[PDB]
């Protein structure tokens, strides 16, 4: 019971899962902890900052560049001055997007400090677009009301009273204006997929499915409707239920009617090309086409969240390009910081970009000179040698996926599936809530199975894995492109060992 | 008409203000741009990352520490593992808070990536506290309804029908549950001061007064009520109008009555000890005591935003400690990154801290090992030599404030006031909307006066100043504690020159 100032509950919980270790040094695909006698134990890292480390921990080329930037007296804090590196970074991302999609679309860049901040720039810009559509619609309704009033107060037309259930000339117009103003102040909706993960700030948390992470915060901010990814059939009806109307007066020269017209409620659709919070499921072509339909139908942007799938993880720079997802806005973060600094970017198609956003949105630390320099280095590295790095991710991914499939095939009793693409892979664990072993069953029931299995992998095979998915029902594999054949073989051995113990329901070996 | 990929509108606007320059290098209180012939021109920086650079640009001690951390193979990405530096940082902040306030309160630390993200951790934890208060209140109401039902369906008591205007035993209870459920799902309120700046993300932007930055985003997220700082008289009534009731049945053995009870609407009160968005006005004792009364009365936390006032800027570590503001939660960011990295912290009093927050809140980049190491270095630097660094800030502050007051006294026709404390100072500019010069008048009317005057100071005196406040009506002075007497004299000369031109209404010299 000594004084503790952070992390007591987090550390207590990690210790009971068998993950209570302090990593003291890291290089490439290895993190080191200290044993009882103070010796470094190498651990293979398959978590890698939840896919931040495409080039591994502390890549010598990123470390050298960071030290050169610091020694050159880089201007980190140059707010409200010319920072051409921001334009230079956006130009490269623009060229890469054009090459990978064959589309000649141009994107404005706004920078931020995290994946959530980049997603929230997109939520804000989407709401600027919706307020533009609202202004246009309300201006038209004013004109339609003036024309209907001209016709009713001067002979021409008679107000049909069959339509009054939707609400005397002047009083009907007051009732319409009251109805419309209420509608206009209502919060918008966001559309996301089931299992969506888009961050955990006040805005972004509402876009994140995981119920214990989100539901306490429901009242703070605009909600999302979580569309069922597996059944595109059902999305149509869910979105149709969210339809809302404003009222106007329609003149048919003879008769004036109160009529409903459509109100823009949906600010944006968000999609991850490979769904982190769903256990690394790739968006199917059928779901891609439903998101395209929704975007074309509602006139709101489709925001492609590549915070995790970007910077080569899937075997292309953009996962969306690989899977044929045609977004209006794109977000990047994780790997762009080179595994050492914090940086993110929102790319917004220039034909939709509202110039006000460049001067009403800002952040102290955004576009800092240090992370700008490191971004340019990361982009040079991932693009080097005519795109060989993408090729390496693809062949390392194939080797790791083949190993995971080979393991699943011999352990189908405890492993249901392999998901993901390139170096963003996961094993789906079969439910263990009815497990013979009480200790395993108890942990599975509390949603901790993945964490317990991760602990086994650490203490018995010196491999760092973290679970994914809503009840730690998936094991994530997202190492660097430098993962060796030998490290893949040691992972295979570790998994056969883990899944043999799980088949045998050896609770004393698995749960501490 | 060439392709541009970032910052076209930002750069166009900075050029027209006379602030179109690229800083290529920075050291201490100097940023350098390149002249036509490629020579470095020294500019004195009074903006310093909006008060991020208490130790100046690229302090050798922070640069050396950052390079040592990178060369040691510091684990930047160690998510869901033991990271003791987080507890070590919180321990130091805890010890400093105790020393400066004489209170023996303990604080839990949650880390993030920006000042806004730290403020949003506080908004989220404040909403967890409100959901706890709501659960308790609704549990009591259930018990009160059961006891009232027992008494009405068995002789004891008669339902008084004088109270029914607030809504048959079973039907009155259904109407109460419907009323209460509607109330429970309503968005909360935040309380802030007029001129408040708390960040610009989906949640935090609602807490920021500046109307063009906020009003486009009104529909997204819980609003703030902006309390008038200068007239505490009026705060009582504004908060009293926001009172909301839930219903219950109160048994007085004899009679059962429908009665209103208080519902917790206000999630949190936010305050800056020195109000950045108000032109650096310090919170008065009278306003401090009104915020204390509101906090004690509503039972919500008082969140002290020290993103700008913290890490020694005001002549103490905590500005709140200096001005007697007794917060429940505190936020820090800017200077804690050493002017090179991105880091922030929310300190939440342990007697209020809800353990769920440690495991339902997270961020990829939060608590990274590199910014953790740099935080410890910054804390060691600001605390060194038994607090002499705070003494230095106070005597540099006095010297700079005295100079600004000396300038005001001879230029009261264009300068209305000096605001702030320690090294967080501003000049208030008198309104120039009636200026003789058309060019000046036009710029003042558009809210750009401060920016224009900043441009004069850059091109004619090689001094970087940025405006503050809602219509660039204040000039910010927030240099490093290394600001020399000579740099203060050059600033005095530059300001006499600027304010002499403004008195003379020399529009051709001031506006390009
Ligand atoms: C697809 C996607 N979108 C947004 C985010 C939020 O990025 P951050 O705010 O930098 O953590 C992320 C971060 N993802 C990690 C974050 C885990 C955590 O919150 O610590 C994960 O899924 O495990 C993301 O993956
Ligand atoms: C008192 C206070 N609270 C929160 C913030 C937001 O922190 P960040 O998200 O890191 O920009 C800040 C940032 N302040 C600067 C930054 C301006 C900007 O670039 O957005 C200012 O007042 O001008 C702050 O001062």
């Amino acid at each position: 019971g000594e004084p503790v100032y952070a992390d007591a509950v987090l550390n207590g919980w990690l210790t009971s899962m068998g993950l209570g270790v302090e990593y003291v040094r890291a290089e490439g695909n290895t993190v080191y902890y200290l044993d009882d006698e103070g010796r470094e134990v190498p651990v293979l890292d398959h978590a890698c900052g939840f896919g931040s480390l495409i080039f591994g921990h502390n890549h010598p080329e990123i470390i050298a560049h960071a030290k050169a930037a610091l020694d050159a007296g880089t201007v980190v804090h140059a707010q409200l001055s010319r920072q051409p590196r921001a334009n230079q970074i956006s130009r490269i991302l623009n060229d890469i997007m054009r090459r990978e999609t064959g589309r000649d679309d141009r994107y404005n860049a706004i920078f931020a400090n995290s994946g959530a901040e980049a997603n929230e720039i997109c939520m804000k810009h989407a709401e600027l677009e919706r307020q533009e559509r609202i202004t246009a619609l309300f201006a038209e309704i004013d004109a339609e009301l003036d024309t209907a009033r001209e016709a009713l107060t001067t002979g021409t037309a008679t107000l049909d009273t069959a339509s009054l259930p939707l609400v005397d000339v002047d009083g009907v117009i007051a009732d319409i204006h009251r109805h419309n103003d209420e509608r206009r102040a209502e919060r918008p909706l966001f559309l996301t997929l089931d299992g969506s993960f888009h961050g955990k700030l006040v805005g972004s948390i509402q876009l994140t499915q995981n119920e214990p992470w989100r539901t306490p915060f429901t009242a703070l901010s605009s909600p999302a409707r979580f569309l069922p990814a597996d059944e595109p059939e059902l999305i149509g009806k869910i979105v149709e239920d969210e339809r809302r109307s404003v009222l106007t007066l329609s003149l048919d020269k003879d008769t004036v009617r109160v009529v409903e017209r459509d109100f823009p409620v949906v600010a944006a659709i968000f999609v991850e090309p490979v769904r982190g919070g769903s256990g690394m499921k790739t968006v199917t072509p059928e779901l891609a086409e439903e998101l395209h339909r929704l975007r074309d139908t509602l006139g709101c942007p489709l925001v492609v969240d590549e915070v995790q799938t970007g910077i080569g993880r899937t075997g292309a720079f953009f996962g969306s390009a690989l899977l044929g997802i045609r977004g209006d806005y794109y977000t990047l973060a994780k790997a762009i910081g080179g595994g050492i600094v914090k940086n993110s970017v929102a790319l917004i198609r220039q034909d939709r970009f509202l110039p006000a956003m460049e001067v009403i949105h800002s952040s102290t630390f955004a576009k800092d000179g240090l992370s700008a320099s490191i971004a340019l280095k990361v982009l040079e590295m991932v693009e080097a040698d005519g795109g060989r790095v993408y090729q390496r991710v693809r062949e390392r991914g194939q080797r790791l996926e083949a190993m995971l499939e080979s393991v699943r095939a011999d352990h189908s009793d405890v492993v249901s599936a392999v998901w993901g693409t390139g170096l963003m892979l996961a094993l789906e664990l079969r439910d263990q809530s009815n497990a013979t072993s009480q200790a395993i069953r108890e942990k599975a029931a509390h949603g901790f199975l993945g964490y317990v299995l991760a602990g086994f992998l650490l203490r018995e095979h010196h491999i760092r894995v973290l679970p994914a998915g809503p009840r730690s029902g998936f094991l994530r594999f997202s190492p660097s492109l430098y993962i060796t054949d030998e490290e893949i073989d040691r992972t295979e051995t570790a998994l056969r060992s883990l899944f043999t113990a799980l088949r045998d329901q050896d609770g004393d070996r698995l749960v501490l």
